């Protein structure tokens, strides 16, 4: 079983290639690599070669062109003795695509061929310095049938082509920039493509080319829209164009993440490219527009500037999730954003960090890196890049960026020398800073405030602590921007002062415990905390029902009025948890109710934030309040919650619905945010009297002109069990079971239905039609949504969930340890929840502990857990 590495560890290499030149023979069963490497000794004079190498054929080894005598394989590498300090390196060995069911290297999808080369998947192709401090330049050849594979593309641009016998062609491709090999990319196979083109600012005119599988060439135009998108917004924004002539995207069907930022190729998961508006939902559409921006702003975010080592993933992950943030941000709503962004942090991610996998953003230890493609290094990370921008404002941040790029470009960087930029360009100090990226954990911000009106001043106290993760006993402060602003009753804002003199309304929180006072406050003031989410932290202040609506109502910030519906309901929340663990039944204060009452019908609020205050909390979301999680308590209770608002609010409810009405379906920012509250309105209404929700949710099932609405109904009338449910539940199988992408959706459905049989009902789902466990997609959306969407379901008491979970991964380690490493993550929060459960999740994990091949992922994940 592997063995951990350490961050602290990292050495400069040996060796260094500067271009490699590649060619492959290809065919699904065999395929013959020969890689002619230019290499260079930069250490010491006796130093083998190592060389990764996984599942390979070795066929022959040459240094300038002689036969190599000096070598020998071990495990997982290829170790060449004697070398001279400059050489031609010549490896020839063989792999076949067709037994790769992992997904990393080079493998089939469908009847395409096509590469995962991050992190470590290209010594899955040949042996290599598969370590991305190790820059070369490409030139790869490829060779095929022609008949099954017409297309042959590889990174940069085509430089050379010819005809052979047997009917057989080959491509060749050269891309100028030295690159990392997770960088690299191969794609054979037949196409619609879909051309189009970009001129950027400073006249280049770029040719873009997205390649889909035959027939999927009407589910494109959104894909290139956004990628135009995509890269005036970079250039508007970050000022920064495209680097190269062409722009290729291939959409495949068989791909374990969503997408993969390869040079001048991107490869995406179909989920992030293929919409029309009878397959797509507004937030897929809105989510292939993040990720292909995403992909195109790791263009420079990446690969114009790559990481020295994987340690230092969040550089560019945090990073580039930043800019995809700010990119949908600066199209779209904001505030939305914002909102939907902090629902994961808070919901998703604040989860992990107390979890057994709790990491800091940039991780000191790992044994397998795909499973450090996380919430935190991703999500966590991107916060910690935002606080920089607080903290700097925006136009010092992109002093910092243009520094970064000019010390960097055309190197591997570490986090440490973006943060340096950063300070370097601002004046702002971050040496304290840099803690977010050592220690793990959420801060816990506790908040008290004091109002003397013989002096006129306000006072906060704050104080923070991290408590102890599994991986680190010691923490410390660190320094977190905590942004406030103080309303008076009539709801303007209090200018902040002390002394004579303007104070920044982001505090610089920094010590364990501090004051700050606040002068000439001449009437008792209503705080907003933690504004726009300043900093990642668990915010502990004693809130008054009042204050928090009286935000709700004047809150300057979108964004604000939403947290303090949040923090409204938080209370009522944990109290009907209590309640129902006890058989007492949900008690909500009116006023609450009128909280909310009010926000539908306040026509000056903007629907797109309306819609996120009437969306209530999910159970993820809930979960985070608890320190002991009890799934089927919050499940009841969400479910109590929703009937009793809808019941309270019905007459509003239908008003606000039927107002928001829509007969033409665009996709566009504000028609979007009007579906997005008539829908928020529908999912109540659905828990109102049965017969006209029922005729109502049948109603926008069958009248719908986009997938938006149709899907919006059929779950309502999942969720709230409604008669129509198995007639519109078996309409949508017989429309639409011959498209994987839509079918998800249902899948997605069945898994978190509350019916009492959803177990049964998934286990018997997995002969469905549309489904298969060779396709990850499908997997997630069918098992993974039931063991991680429905934690009710899935922590029943006779502890079904938990075997149903062990049978599937059973299979998953041995066929894709990645989407089985997804998978298991539910397993492995254990401690969070009771003691009957906790024992029957570590009978679960001791039984795959004991798999005969144990893959590394779930062997780190579950030995962590076991601990
Ligand atoms: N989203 C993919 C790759 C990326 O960051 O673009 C992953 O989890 O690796
Ligand atoms: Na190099
Ligand atoms: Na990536
Ligand atoms: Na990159
Ligand atoms: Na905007
Ligand atoms: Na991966
Ligand atoms: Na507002
Ligand atoms: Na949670
Ligand atoms: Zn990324």
């Amino acid at each position: 079983q592997p063995q951990a590495k350490y961050r602290h560890d990292y050495r400069a290499p040996d060796y260094q290639i500067t271009d490699i030149d590649l060619t492959f023979d290809l065919d699904a069963q065999k395929t013959v690599v020969t890689a002619v490497s230019q290499a260079v000794r930069h250490g010491a004079s006796d130093a083998p070669l190592r060389l990764n190498g996984e599942d390979l054929k070795l066929v022959s080894v040459h240094i300038n062109d002689e036969p190599w005598t000096a070598w020998k394989e071990e495990e997982g590498a290829l170790v060449i003795s004697n070398l001279p300090e400059r050489f031609t390196l010549k490896i020839i060995n063989e792999i076949s695509p067709a037994a790769n069911t992992a997904l990393e290297g080079l493998y089939q999808s469908g009847d395409a061929l096509c590469t995962q080369c991050e992190a470590e998947g290209f010594r899955h192709i040949t042996y290599y310095l598969d370590r991305p401090d190790v820059l070369a330049r490409f030139t790869t050849k490829i060779i095929a049938d022609k008949i099954k594979y017409p297309f042959l593309l590889s990174n940069g641009n085509r430089v050379a082509q010819g005809e052979l016998e047997n009917g057989r062609h080959w491509v060749q491709w050269q891309d100028p920039f030295p690159k990392p090999c997770y960088l690299f990319a191969l794609v054979a196979g037949d196409f619609d493509v879909l051309r189009d083109t970009f001129t950027t600012r400073s006249g280049r005119e770029v040719a873009l080319e997205l390649y889909v599988d035959r027939g999927n060439l009407d589910r494109a135009p959104w894909a290139m829209t956004s990628l135009k998108n995509s890269m005036k917004w970079d250039e508007e924004r970050f000022g920064l164009e495209y680097d190269l002539d062409i722009y290729m995207i291939v959409a495949v069907d068989f791909f374990n993440a969503g997408a993969m930022e390869n040079k001048g190729l991107n490869i995406f998961n179909s989920k992030y490219v293929l919409a029309r508006t009878d397959t797509a939902t507004d937030k897929d559409y809105l989510d292939i527009e993040r990720v292909i921006g995403h992909e195109y702003f790791h263009n420079w975010t990446g690969n114009r500037v790559t990481c020295r080592d994987w340690f230092q993933l969040s550089l560019k992950e945090g990073l580039t999730v930043f800019r995809d943030q700010e990119f949908s941000s600066d199209l779209g709503s904001r505030a939305v954003n914002r909102i939907n962004n902090v629902r994961t942090m808070r919901g998703l991610q604040f989860a992990e960090d107390a979890s057994p996998m709790a990491h800091p953003i940039r991780p000191d230890m790992v044994i397998e890196m795909n499973n450090f493609y996380t919430l935190t290094v991703y999500e966590k990370g991107a916060e910690v890049i935002r606080m920089i921008h607080t903290l700097l404002g925006e136009e010092n941040f992109q002093k910092g960026m243009q520094l970064y790029f000019e010390r960097h470009d055309g190197s591997a960087a570490t986090c440490d020398d973006f943060v340096q930029a950063m300070e370097d360009a601002s004046n702002v100090d971050l040496s304290h800073f840099r803690r977010w990226y050592s220690q793990s954990g959420t801060p816990i911000v506790t908040v008290k405030d004091d109002y003397n009106p013989e002096t006129e001043q306000y006072t906060l106290t704050i104080s923070q602590r991290t408590p102890a993760t599994p991986d680190q006993a010691e923490k410390q402060p660190l320094h977190i921007p905590f942004a406030i602003e103080l309303y008076d009753n009539e709801g303007k804002v209090i200018p902040l002062q002390k002394g004579g003199h303007p104070v920044n309304s982001v505090l610089n929180v920094t010590q364990a415990e501090q004051t700050f006072v606040f002068d000439n406050v001449y009437f008792q003031p209503v705080p907003a905390l933690l504004c726009e989410f300043s900093a990642p932290v668990k915010l502990e202040y004693k809130w008054s029902d009042q204050q928090l609506t009286f935000l709700m109502r004047h809150a300057r910030n979108d964004f604000s009025r939403w947290d303090a519906a949040q923090s409204l309901l938080a209370t009522y929340i944990k109290l009907n948890v209590a309640r129902h663990q006890q058989g007492q039944p949900l008690s909500l204060p009116v006023h609450v109710a009128d909280a909310f009452r009010a926000v539908l019908l306040d026509e000056k609020i903007d629907p797109a934030l309306a819609a996120e205050i009437l969306t209530l909390p999910s159970v993820n979301e809930m979960a985070e309040l608890f320190d002991i999680i009890d799934p089927i308590a919050i499940a009841e209770v969400r479910e109590a919650l929703t009937r009793t608002l809808a019941t309270e609010l019905a007459d509003e409810l239908l008003a606000i619905y039927n107002a928001n009405y829509q007969s033409e379906y665009r996709v566009e920012h504000e028609d979007i945010a009007k579906r997005t509250l008539r829908n928020a309105c529908l999912r109540f209404l659905a828990f109102g009297e049965t017969h006209l929700a029922d005729v109502l949710v049948s109603k926008q099932f069958h009248e719908a002109n986009n997938m938006t609405d149709a899907l919006a109904a059929l779950s309502a009338a999942v969720a709230a069990q409604l008669p129509c449910r198995d007639a519109l539940m078996q309409e949508y199988d017989d429309k639409w079971h011959q498209n994987g992408l839509v079918m998800d959706k249902w899948f997605i459905l069945q898994a978190t239905s509350p019916a009492a049989n959803v177990l049964e009902t998934v286990r018997g789902l997995l002969q469905h039609r549309s489904f298969t466990m060779s396709n990850p997609n499908r997997i997630r959306s069918l098992i993974g949504a039931f063991a991680g969407s429905n934690p009710a379901a899935f922590h029943a008491e006779d502890g079904s969930g938990y075997l149903f979970l062990v049978e599937m991964l059973t299979d998953l380690n041995s066929r894709n340890p990645q989407v089985a490493s997804r998978l298991i993550e539910p397993l492995i929060r254990l401690k969070r929840y009771d003691a009957k459960r906790q024992e029957k999740m570590r009978a679960a994990l001791e039984q795959l502990k004991g798999l005969e091949n144990l893959s590394g992922d779930l062997y780190e994940k579950i030995t962590k857990a076991l601990a």
